[PDB]
C-alpha cells in the first residue's frame, strides 16, 4: 500500500525481485549505508530474493 521503494535502496545483498516472476535488480544500498533515493516509486517490486532468505 502506497509504496515507493526502489532498487536504489532495497538491501545491499538482497536480489531486488517483483512479484510478477520477474527479478527488478540486485541488493545496491544497505540499511546501514547512506545510499537511498527516497523519490521514486517502483509498485512493481515486491521483496528482495537474498540468499540468506
Amino acid at each position: 500500500d502506497r509504496i515507493c521503494t526502489n532498487c536504489c535502496a532495497g538491501t545491499k545483498g538482497c536480489k531486488y525481485f517483483s512479484d510478477d516472476g520477474t527479478f527488478v535488480c540486485e541488493g545496491e544500498s544497505d540499511p546501514r549505508n547512506p545510499k537511498a533515493c527516497p523519490r521514486n516509486c517502483d509498485p512493481r517490486i515486491a521483496y528482495g530474493i537474498c540468499p540468506l532468505a
